[PDB]
């Protein structure tokens, strides 16, 4: 059928990066899970925190599916030639550390997956990190300038180890994290926005 | 009956980023309203601060506009395909970080919003910070290059809560905020720059 | 014409990588230090922060256009024309610009830039606990043209040394005085041209 | 006979950046082996790790071979006209540092080979650092958004000393080190991603 | 032929990625090391963080230029020309141009490139509060051309030392030699010449 480069053209034909691939009249469902690797720099002064995860990030693109009967079902493709969520922290105190090659997975039928690493500091409770029930930091993540009716933001619920990535070198250990959906309203615009909270709950390991 | 890339489209067709949207011979209505969110550093030596916000700019683009009878009335757009006000804050010490993804919102009446969650250092009144009145850190902000007959900034006035917004983590507290407005004539030429200054009274939270 | 008409033509004849050598002889450049702030100062090391607007002025005849009808002046890009290569011979830090990055431009082909900006230099920071205080001094000029294609000059005139320096600084300026002058290498037989500013600054609050 | 010029535009009219160079759907063979030169900042407490590495990377692209019978055999391409392997350090807390020239080498049989000199922060067992048996720091590398049945990462078991190119100079030295090879796979999907591990063994010199 | 001309010119036959060799000879660089300033040092970890001039120069015939009726000279941003792929060996961070990056390109096709760079290197540091000093030995050459293709050699143009160092840093340089060399490895059995420069300062007498 044809190849890689062949699917690649046709992306770069069809696509476009800087409009919402917006379904009949509906939102792009915009799927947003947190997968904590590291939790680096705590400040219970401060109550800021340094942390490192991976963006699980999906949805989908009608506008870049075909036939991969006889070719490939997937490609890797630089973000930069697709459209991508504008998600963002609002209790982020520092601009996205991307640590890994800002390439997105394409399937066939218009599934898109990105999860790029990232650390990034936060402005959340950072108390009784050294207690035994340890601290809760609270990350908001969801569309910066989408809003209901545009995007549409829920965490995959995959019952995994909260830490099942989490780096066993880190000072700190993942105690429990929770992710609920929830969609403020603010003065700016009549209109509410989607986001998804993730609910950090760790504190410092202890000695033998 | 156009789609999202049609607005788009056309946004790019008549978009003049790098042209002041001069509607005849008047300056351009430029709204900015400041949204503190939180104050990180605070130093009573040498009176610098680091603060994030969200700067609300606002501002309209006649041949931006499009007829919505029959498509979305709105749609996010980078900055970088629209003419944006040269906005500066006069006494920051250090480059604004905008922290967002680099967004606005355009209106089918050629209405433009700007909101950028910002994280920047500046210079200014920081003593009293720890008493019961607190400090007054005050924020000039305006056109870098157009002067009065050019651009214009005004407050985007709205009666609401100071702290609506604020971090409740942080080790500082907001008292009250006022944003007026200032007319400003330098040695470079005759000319009078307008700026916003945004007043902001806070202390650091008591309660040990 | 409009101002969308005055931007466009300067994209057709401004060569923003051709120094405007007007008939063979030097171009013009004066340059005007406004200090604004003078943040950490180290004196085991010599080393200092420092805060000024940078006016720089020269004329583009190329540039120049029919004001009769017509805005007599616009702010353009400093990426869309020809600027001076100046740099600070004793600076340790990039020039990290604070503001956004447009020049006035007058229909006579006189261009205005001043951006702010924030560098970290090594000098003399000896003294800034006495009376006398201590001297800072600023070597700036072109980096790779000579004499006779760059002569800058400094923009003698009684201003205010302290006119436009915060009022919340540690510091408080004694005295700044510019002297200029013409230097040859060991690379090139030709003579570079510079501007010495000496920042004459000391602590504040000091017994006396 | 070509020169270097026509072998380069050669590559530029056949190789696909963004894709990747499959022979009839087998996977890429990409062969990974990191050259330590510098161990730096160091924390027992926290297991961090600063480390200064000559990524040498190896894979083949048969459809940019030349005969190089009476012209050059090997030229020196910028990284960014050819693919590369979108490799990471899975345990990096920090993204790359690349310390030299991004350009790779290109062969006249298709043998691609680029050695950039990366400094990156990374999260490993620390302990024992200070003690005769030293630390062990298992770095992984391998590609982030390839399976292993589109890039296949193998260590170039070639001999060679361990702490050869390292430095003389760093305040540890090198033990041992020893490269393996991982295949693991992940909550998002059914295949898996090879990454070779290396396994680093030094300890604080101790001139006693 | 006015510098609009010259640089339109040069621009339009300028081949940035592609080495201009001439014949089969390698290109003959020129490496030449300024010091400027010595700042951060540290004995225990050996290391420094200096600031230098580096004098880099080289001819690419394909941009010369009969300069009888026009100007000899004129500045080029170094995007738009082919640049020596220089990295120093033993840097730990990657180099701080400070200066505004452009060349000077003479009309016979002689590039020259000088600019100012704040980088920290790993060396040798040991004694540098004592008499004698320290020896911190920068070795700088191509990265991806070996001798055949990029030869390097330093300026033997006897000049000073702290000509153009800094007095108010808080070492001073007792001496520096520019010494040629040669490296080869296990990868590859060709070697790749670099200059290798020797810098010999100590603390200054707090006093
Ligand atoms: C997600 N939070 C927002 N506002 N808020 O006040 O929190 N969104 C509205 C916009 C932000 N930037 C543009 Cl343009 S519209
Ligand atoms: C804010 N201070 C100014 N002048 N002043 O003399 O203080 N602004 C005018 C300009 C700044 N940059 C250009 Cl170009 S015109
Ligand atoms: C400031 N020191 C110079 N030479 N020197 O020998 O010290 N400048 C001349 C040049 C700098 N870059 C180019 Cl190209 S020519
Ligand atoms: C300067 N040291 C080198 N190798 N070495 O093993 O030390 N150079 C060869 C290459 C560098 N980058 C590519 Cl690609 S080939
Ligand atoms: C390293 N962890 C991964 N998945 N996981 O679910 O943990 N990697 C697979 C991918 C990474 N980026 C794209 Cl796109 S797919």
């Amino acid at each position: 059928a044809a190849d890689r480069a062949d699917i690649l053209y046709n992306i770069r034909q069809t696509s476009r990066p800087d409009v919402i691939p917006t379904q009949r009249d509906r939102p792009v469902a915009v799927s947003v899970s947190l997968k904590f690797i590291n939790i680096l720099e705590v400040n219970e002064i401060t109550n800021e925190v340094d942390v490192v995860f991976w963006q699980q990030t999906t949805w989908s693109d009608r506008t870049l599916a075909w036939d991969s009967s006889h070719s490939p079902d997937q490609v890797s493709v630089p973000i930069s030639s697709l459209w991508v969520p504008d998600l963002a922290a609002y209790n982020a105190i520092s601009k996205p550390e991307v640590l890994t090659p800002q390439l997105a997975r394409v399937v066939s039928d218009g599934e898109v997956l990105y999860m790029p690493s990232i650390r990034q500091r936060f402005s959340c409770d950072v108390s009784g990190v050294d207690t035994e029930s340890g601290a809760t930091c609270r990350i908001k993540i969801g569309s910066w300038t989408h809003h209901s009716r545009e995007i549409s933001v829920d965490p995959t619920t995959e019952n995994s180890d909260d830490s099942e990535y989490f780096s066993q070198y880190s000072r700190f250990e993942i105690l429990d994290v929770t992710q609920k959906k929830n969609s403020v309203t603010y003065s700016c615009c009549p209109e509410a926005y989607e986001d998804v909270e993730v609910s950090l709950n760790f504190r410092k390991k202890g000695r033998s």
